[PDB]
């Protein structure tokens, strides 16, 4: 039809990629995945309560922390319900379910609802108000129409083959380039290379032919599902220059066969891009390789105590961190005591790394082993452990599926906490259709807030990653076909706004030399007025805060920043008349940088906060909204009432940097209305500073120049610009920070004794989740930093978290770091200014 044609055109423009396109395939996996995702979409759509879907209550079933209880007025919270101009105020108790006080309670100025069978202490908006110490303002409203969510009507056994595996390398071709070059062919399973063959070296001409069979030692019957033929091109120590990958057992369990011309990826170690089954879309410029797979259709089938010192050796092995390398001795031990090891969920990652995946009978015993998993199925969810099983070390669908099984029990509050890393982990899936892809699909469709962030996270990777754009596009399409017309319209509006603003960023960045022109400010405001009538939708959801709807631009307040990437400083009015403010919505619109590294670090900061909540600590971090939106384009939340530490020094002192200890402290008092609020500022500063000292040490991003650090007018310290990373320093504890606490060079202050108190406790709390943080750190580097990441980069966090050390000793180690910062004073800060 035509209605079912212009709708795909709509899907395409929302997705940023054409999913029906077959210009860059060599089998039908992508198309097979589209048809396969119809079923899980349908089930989730059909079983979601239409009413609860449309109001999307954002709820938690976690306990209310000790830091929030001490801020109640003894078992009583205040809720202001609203008329038109006036308002009524109700006395409430934390257990009063929405219905205890048709009509619905919508938060003033936000598409956020207080509805459903949960106590009001179990709402995030309520806990937000309580955290910042603000009154809850709501409106008696009409529930939205679920009709707006309406969804438009949518043979030889392999184990019977003793032949050794063989692949014919016909040769390579490249339109443009000289030394010597050879092709390496690896049977891979995860990062585990099972068998390796090389060709003879040949001269590197624009076309090089071999026509040789490479006979491997692995038999066909021993090929596991998810095994990759990985083809690499080395020039000559040698050097890797091109790689492509091909699945040996395709999506139907059929062995791969016939002719292949694969266009290959260029090189700029452990990196997610290296594992992709996607071929290079750049048909014109990219190197290709011509191969022949030949062996009748062959299909893989599906299937239907110990001594003292050894138990101890095994337990020591199970105890070690996820980055502790297993020796052959350890693996052989784990596998032999297979069934003892299965009694310990913590042993699953190491045990499944003890499996000889290239030996058919071993795999069979491994699948037998998984069939007997009462203990695994019974234990409480550990995200750490579960994440470990989704990383690049595991390619077995069954192994990976028992990880996804655990995630299924995750409450929506926590999916949101791990969504970004979960979406990144799709890049570790051998096949386009995986249990994890389906999990993300149905959790997103069950919940408008997960689905909103799912959209952007997926879209972020489609726009700037060729290596996985096809896979993420299919999954995104499957999502959009279930999210419902009311969300398709939001997405459409958001896409239009950022596409429009992009154009304005482009032409403006070119009109400036490498400060800021005066004409240019008027030139920007000129084009922004041009938009306000043009075709700009006069209300769109804020990508990083889907509660807020933005309306008209506040043109007068809009400017180009003094940064040499010339980002746009934009302000918007809230489209909601029910808003009881006036404060504009401030968004930084940036080109030049890829915001994905920033997204990752910030999300990890959030994870660190929720970690700290389990131990009733609130280190007042400020992880501001930051959404990559397109290719090298995104938005950043403007934090109100904030300035950079550096600018505070350029206000009292001046240019070069004769830094003074007092300058921060009396900046605080001049922005403090009273002594009452000034102390709360010093209070907020002690916590903030403690959070960012700990967080950044662990992540190894603590040494920042002080224009990249900010403070709010109420004490809240917070770091910025994470997407960038001699004598070193563990973090930033400069004298101006230290004097706010009341110390100079070598002393101890009451507020400082608190800083040391909170850090030590925050640090040790993180250490109780060593495994989880190690795994998120590993995954971050492998999927987020195109840094050809090494073990040594990863095994930094082993140092930072003082693995294998007692608590006493870990307290000492960090306290040394504090003292290291003291010794340097201003040496590192001045050193940047070269
Ligand atoms: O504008 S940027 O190009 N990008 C960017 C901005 C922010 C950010 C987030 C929230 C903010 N809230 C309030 C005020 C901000 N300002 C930043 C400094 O200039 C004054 C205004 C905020 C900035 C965070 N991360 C990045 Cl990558 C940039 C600018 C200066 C820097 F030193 C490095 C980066």
């Amino acid at each position: 039809s035509e209605e079912s044609q212009a709708f795909q055109r709509q899907l395409t423009a929302l997705i940023g990629y054409d999913v029906t396109d077959v210009s860059n395939v060599h089998d039908d996996e992508l198309e097979f995945t589209r048809r396969g995702l119809v079923t899980p979409r349908m089930a989730e759509v059909a079983s979601r309560d239409p009413k609860l879907y449309a109001m999307h209550p954002w709820v938690t079933s976690k306990p209310l922390p000790e830091y929030l209880w001490k801020k109640i007025a003894n078992n009583c919270i205040f809720i202001v319900i609203h008329r038109s101009t006036t308002s009524q105020t109700i006395k409430v108790s934390p257990d009063d379910t929405p219905g205890a006080i048709d009509f619905v309670l919508r938060v003033c100025g936000r598409d956020e609802y207080l509805v459903g069978e949960t106590p009001i202490k179990n709402f995030q908006w309520v806990r937000h108000c309580l955290k910042n110490g603000e009154e809850i303002h709501v409106v008696l409203d009409t529930p939205p129409d679920p009709a707006l969510d309406e969804v438009r009507k949518e043979t030889v056994s392999l184990w019977d083959c003793d032949r050794k595996f063989r692949v014919k390398i016909r040769g390579i071709d490249i339109p443009v380039l000289d030394l010597t070059v050879f092709v390496e062919a690896n049977i891979q399973h995860g990062q585990q290379v099972l068998c390796q063959r090389r060709t003879s070296p040949k001269p590197f001409t624009e076309e090089v032919l071999w026509n040789v069979w490479l006979e491997f030692s692995i038999k066909i019957k021993d090929l596991p599902k998810g095994a990759l033929l990985n083809l690499q091109i080395y020039c000559g120590k040698v050097q890797l220059l091109y790689y492509v990958n091909l699945l040996l057992i395709d999506h139907r369990f059929l062995l791969r066969r016939g002719e292949y011309v694969l266009h290959m990826w260029q090189i700029s170690s452990f990196n997610a891009d290296k594992l992709t089954s996607a071929t290079n879309p750049d048909k014109e410029n990219s190197m290709s390789i011509s191969i022949l797979l030949d062996n009748h259709p062959i299909a893989l089938p599906k299937h239907q105590e110990m001594p003292n010192q050894l138990r101890k050796q095994l337990e020591a092995i199970i105890a070690t961190d996820p980055l502790n390398p297993l020796t052959a001795e350890d693996k052989e031990l784990l596998w032999h005591f297979r069934y003892e090891s299965l009694k310990h969920p913590k042993a699953y990652p190491k045990l499944f790394s003890s499996v000889k995946w290239g030996q058919q009978e071993i795999v069979a015993k491994t699948y037998q082993l998984l069939a007997r998993r009462e203990v695994w199925d019974q234990s409480a969810l550990d995200v750490g452990l579960t994440m470990q099983l989704l990383d690049c070390n595991f390619s077995d669908e069954n192994v990976r599926a028992i990880a996804v099984q655990k995630l299924e029990s995750l409450e929506d509050d926590d999916v949101l906490h791990y969504l970004l890393q979960l979406v990144q982990a799709v890049k570790f899936e051998p096949y386009h259709d995986s249990a994890l892809a389906r999990f993300l699909l149905k959790r997103g469709l069950r919940n408008k807030r997960i689905g909103h962030f799912l959209f952007w996270f997926l879209r972020s990777e489609i726009a700037q990653s060729r290596h996985y754009q096809q896979r993420f596009a299919v999954i995104l399409e499957a999502y959009l076909r279930g999210c419902g017309t009311a969300m398709l319209h939001d997405f459409t509006q958001q896409v239009q706004v950022i596409e429009m603003l992009q154009k304005v960023t482009l032409d403006i960045k070119s009109l400036s030399a490498e400060d800021v022109s005066s004409q240019v400010i008027s030139q920007l405001k000129q084009k922004l007025e041009n938009l306000q009538n043009s075709q700009l939708p006069e209300s769109f959801r804020v990508p990083y805060d889907p509660g807020l709807k933005a309306g008209a631009l506040a043109i007068e307040k809009c400017k180009v920043m003094a940064s040499k990437k010339k980002p746009l400083w934009l302000e918007f009015k809230c489209a909601d008349p029910t808003a009881l403010s006036n404060e504009t919505i401030g968004i930084i619109f940036k080109h030049g940088d890829d915001l994905r590294q920033d997204m990752l670090i910030l999300q990890i900061l959030r994870i660190m906060e929720s970690i700290w909540e389990t131990e009733s600590l609130d280190l007042c971090l400020l992880p501001y909204g930051c959404i990559s939106t397109g290719d090298k384009i995104g938005m950043i939340e403007i934090v109100k009432d904030a300035t950079t530490i550096a600018k505070i020094q350029q206000s009292t002192v001046g240019n070069t940097g004769a830094f003074k200890d007092e300058v921060l402290n009396h900046w605080l008092k001049e922005k403090s209305p009273t002594e009452e609020k000034f102390q709360a500022a010093v209070e907020r500063f002690v916590y903030s500073c403690a959070g960012y000292c700990v967080a950044t040490f662990v992540l190894g991003i603590g040494d920042r120049h002080n224009d990249n650090i900010m403070i709010t007018e109420t004490g809240n310290l917070f770091h910025i610009d994470f997407g960038h990373i001699k004598e070193r320093v563990p973090f930033v504890l400069t004298p101006d920070f230290l004097f706010v606490m009341g110390t100079s060079g070598k002393k101890t202050s009451p507020h400082f004794q608190k800083f040391q108190d909170i850090c030590v406790k925050a640090y040790l709390a993180l250490r109780h989740h060593t495994n989880l943080l190690i795994i998120l750190f590993s995954m971050m580097l492998m999927t987020g930093m195109p840094q050809l990441t090494s073990k040594e980069d990863i095994e930094y966090i082993r140092d930072a978290l003082t693995v294998g050390k007692n608590e006493e000793d870990a307290k000492k180690y960090f306290l040394d770091q504090i003292e290291v910062c003291r010794d340097k004073g201003w040496t590192v800060q001045f050193n940047w200014f070269l």
